[PDB]
């Protein structure tokens, strides 16, 4: 085996899309072998696509997908607003283990927040994350009420004794403000910040991505979350 | 002593003062008498205050609070700029104990989230609601991301033995939504629907909104309160 992440979120519009392309592109750049994985994903319907915009942005090919639903929705409305059944918790974990590789980084991502159902019965990325023994990235917003849903979110990793890998700030402005400024600083005594992606990464072309994504993460962190 | 509830919310801007003031209407139309405490209160630089729009909005007379701080942020961050340490868990414990009484219904309402900060040494409402042996009602959103909001909250609650009074919506729109409506079913799943407000209702003056207010929630679960 290698390593597994989970990225989850304080929420949904976090930044998880943005936040694997970013850590997959440091880590490439760091000579990993990295691996990128969307087991649900909702929204087909309006052109919503992960995996293609972390291939977009941070070249990778080692893509791999499982439910395509078409509402912008939560999973579980999604699939049933399409006479369509959610994936079986082993249909999620044979995926991922199938990717699973010695030296390689494979991401995992969520879709919307930790609790969200991604299979049935009420099977969580939570639960996948202690199956395939993975810990979790947690994307989180600058903005305000970001410390409880925070809080909450690690809260809920501690109870299954899921480890933090980290917080992902991903979206971050320039200048910052007073109360984006203070959250940052709170953040750092709750769990430690990978990074803070400059707003509107996603806009970036390939190059300009890879040379931030780099910027972002600090090098020793990246480097070593594989053997 | 009485019925303590303590108001809080999945996030910041759910609706927990107008949650709060509907319920104390309600309960006040059920002839219980109602006392509202905000132990913290922060944006007054901006003119925020929710005491009185409780005051306002349901008529209760009995409205306490301990601090107030200028800037809009969350209360320790508020507390720091401001150069002035929270209260204690000491004031706030003793606040609400004061204002139980038998035949009274309490709702304490924090500031924020369940797990913001309220008082020294980084204590939340969540302990506040321990120490008072007071349930917990949880003012959501119905948009997407609420369920995940809820739940994480309602793990939390349950994590401290503080058991859920239920959930109300806080901010109904209209029309509903797919979203929306969706949201309400299965919200309806992880715990009980106390009430939903329609949107707008805090603009409301007294006699509109404490009808609403009438009608927004089960009359034999508001008088089984106390
Ligand atoms: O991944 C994202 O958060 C962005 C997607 C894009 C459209 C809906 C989002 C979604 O997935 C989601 C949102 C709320 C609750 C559960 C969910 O699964
Ligand atoms: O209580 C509310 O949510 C409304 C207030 C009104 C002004 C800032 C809000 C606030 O207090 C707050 C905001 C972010 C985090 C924790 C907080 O306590």
């Amino acid at each position: 085996g290698g390593t597994i992440l989970v990225v989850t979120g304080t929420g949904t519009g976090v930044g998880k899309t943005v936040v694997c392309a970013a850590l997959a592109s440091a880590a490439r750049q760091a000579g990993i072998d990295v691996a990128v994985c969307k087991p649900v994903q909702t929204g087909t319907a309006r052109g919503d696509d992960d995996l293609a915009e972390v291939g977009r942005l941070a070249g990778v090919t080692q893509l791999a997908g499982l439910a395509r639903y078409p509402q912008p929705m939560a999973p579980a409305a999604a699939a049933e607003h399409a006479g369509m059944a959610l994936p079986a918790r082993d249909q999620i974990v044979r995926l991922i283990a199938d990717l699973d590789r010695p030296g390689r980084l494979t991401l995992v991502e969520g879709a919307g927040g930790l609790l969200v159902e991604l299979a049935e019965p009420g099977v969580t990325l939570r639960d996948v994350a202690v199956d395939v023994a993975a810990a979790a990235l947690v994307v989180v917003t600058a903005d305000l009420g970001t410390l409880n849903h925070t809080k909450l979110t690690l809260e809920a990793l501690a109870a299954q004794q899921v480890s933090c890998a980290g917080l992902v700030i991903g979206s971050w402005p320039d200048p910052p403000g007073l109360v984006a400024a203070s959250n940052r600083s709170a953040l750092a005594r709750i769990a430690m910040v990978r990074a803070a992606l400059p707003a509107g990464a996603a806009s970036l072309d390939a190059g300009d991505f890879a040379a931030m994504s780099a910027a972002a993460f600090d090098r020793n962190w990246v480097a070593g979350l594989v053997g």
